């Protein structure tokens, strides 16, 4: 939790000619993210790329999570495209965050497109992914597609929970 001290040592090591590496940057970017200090995490991320330190999936996940949380979806999507271009493979956490963020932003057609894509890449969606999409479809009156996803999740052995059922029961009832 002691971020201002960690940052002090970080500055100290650079001043002593000890070169930070991907672990150093990751730890700090994560800590900064969790501390609300997203802009500072992003500055460290820029810096690590200038120094030739290559970010990894943990780096991208942390920033995308932070940006998604903050509603900064255009920038979260920029990082997502960048990570795929660098051949850093996104994982279920990356997609969940984006589909959730695009969810909350009511950009539902884009969330469904990412959902399609994650399945093409072999990333297995989880109950959170399905719940977000089914909720979004449910609220838009797109009941038939919500029911297809509900059927799909059961078929894949993802077990629905009470919010999944509520959403659908609500739709069938008031629609
Ligand atoms: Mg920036
Ligand atoms: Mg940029
Ligand atoms: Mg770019």
């Amino acid at each position: 939790g002691r971020l201002e001290e960690a940052l002090e040592l970080f500055e100290e090591m650079k001043e002593k000619g000890i070169v930070p590496d991907v672990v150093t940057y990751t730890t700090l970017i994560s800590g900064l993210g969790k501390a609300g200090r997203l802009e500072e995490a992003l500055e460290l991320f820029e810096e690590m790329k200038e120094k030739g330190i290559v970010p990894n999936v943990v780096t991208y996940n942390t920033l995308i999570s932070g940006l998604g949380k903050a509603g900064r979806l255009e920038e979260a999507l920029e990082l997502f495209e960048e990570m795929k271009e660098k051949g850093i493979v996104p994982d279920v956490v990356t997609y969940t965050t984006l589909i959730s963020g695009l969810g909350k932003a009511g950009r539902l057609e884009e969330a469904l497109e990412l959902f399609e894509e994650m399945k093409e890449k072999g990333i297995v969606p989880n109950v959170v992914t399905y719940n977000t999409l089914i909720s979004g479809l449910g609220k838009a009156g797109r009941l038939e597609e919500a029911l297809e996803l509900f059927e799909e999740m059961k078929e894949k052995g993802i077990v629905p929970d009470v919010v999944t059922y509520t959403t659908l029961i609500s739709g069938l009832g008031k629609a």
